[PDB]
């Protein structure tokens, strides 16, 4: 076992955060399945991903955010996720694992830039609580965010996948999934596109849920809002 | 002692390759020194970062790319940089030291997008060598691309300061200034921006031909051709 003829082409636009902490292990036993398969990635903006997925430079795009706002694409649900706050060992929150909003609120924010990796949630759950945060660092992905961190720059809120105890061994990870509501990361493709069996294997490889049939009864509803209620019922992985 | 009692802000907008590998060490001494002064600091594209100088979200745009093209804005030569090609212990160009630019034609290329970090001057090396070059992953960092490189992706064109022996031990780094004209990493700001004196020892402990006297000189030619012009005769550090 092991080896498809298949030949063919997979165009993949993600960001920096299902590239970095998402799709490594997906992107390599594809490529060892597919020898005859090019494989080619793009990484940008969820926007600039869903805009290469829609002027055709890609097959697929996989990001959080943006993606609901292209109707003229389909959109699968792929996984849920939440954030954790990240703080060097000295910090005040450093103490505890019990995270109100209004504590967080306290401090000087490292995170995300509007637009990117479920920022819209954390301005959400802020401005509900009345509070408005400071934030004195908008970046575009995690490996800046915590090189400022462990700077001392602020406090850091990132998606949980972003740290790992033996990656980032010297950052305290609260976990804040209390005052957040989750994000739901999502792939999106032209409905014009034909969806080779090897893309199958892909998505599905991605997201377990996202099987043929699914993929398929997805395709043909008119609507994302169907879809989305599709999985209504269904559980959806969290990392 | 140490402490300067200095009062404002200053607000950053920078790219990755800076934050990540070029500012933390500036960024901490100036905090250390400047306690009244609030650092404010903003990540994004070359040109999202000069639109927010130009646009007046930022007091310094930092970058390679893109800033050029604001004439609006006084440029200033940081540094000069150039590129590695960098792959897996097992890969055939970890034999040599070792570098023909149609040699690394023959693989498939893991480096920075259009528009990120240097990728005009690969295209033009390239370009003006006949060849047609083949990259599989247009990444906007890299952590991405040292990421996909140490999957077997491919070939990894990057800047030299994004890899380091220790940091990066499992991987062969070859150097490519042979083949690859270097790049120049400027900052940025507007004229009408009231330099207050934190701002000057910021710039100077970035690059530290960019003393006051020279600063002034400078901002008072209305040319970026004669900035460029003016540092001509003189060495500038390399990264």
């Amino acid at each position: 076992e092991h080896t498809w003829p298949d030949k063919g082409s997979l165009y993949i636009a993600t960001t920096h955060t299902q590239a970095r902490y998402a799709l490594p292990g997906v992107i390599k036993g594809f490529i060892e399945r597919y020898p005859r398969v090019s494989l080619h990635m793009h990484q940008g903006s969820p926007t600039q991903i869903a805009e290469a997925v829609s002027k055709g430079n890609a097959d697929f795009a996989i990001a959080t955010e943006a993606l609901h706002l292209y109707d003229d694409l389909v959109m699968l649900p792929c996984y849920h996720w939440n954030r954790s706050i990240v703080v060097t060992p000295d910090h005040p929150l450093a103490a505890t694992s019990s995270v109100t909003i209004e504590a967080l609120a306290q401090y000087p924010l490292v995170t995300y830039t509007f637009g990117f990796t479920g920022r819209s949630e954390l301005d959400t759950a802020f401005n509900r609580a009345g509070l408005t945060p400071r934030i004195v660092f908008t970046a575009t992905d995690a490996d800046v965010i915590k090189t400022y961190v462990r700077l001392g720059l602020g406090v850091g809120v990132i998606a949980s996948m972003a740290v790992d105890p033996l990656a980032d061994p010297d950052l305290v990870r609260i976990d804040a999934h209390d005052i957040f509501s989750h994000s739901t990361t999502k792939i999106g493709f032209r409905r014009s596109t034909f969806l080779r069996s090897y893309m199958y294997d892909f998505i599905q490889r991605f997201a377990p849920h996202l099987t043929r049939d699914v993929v398929d009864t997805a395709v043909a509803l008119r609507s994302n809002e169907e879809i989305e209620a599709m999985f209504q019922d269904i559980k959806l992985p969290e990392k």
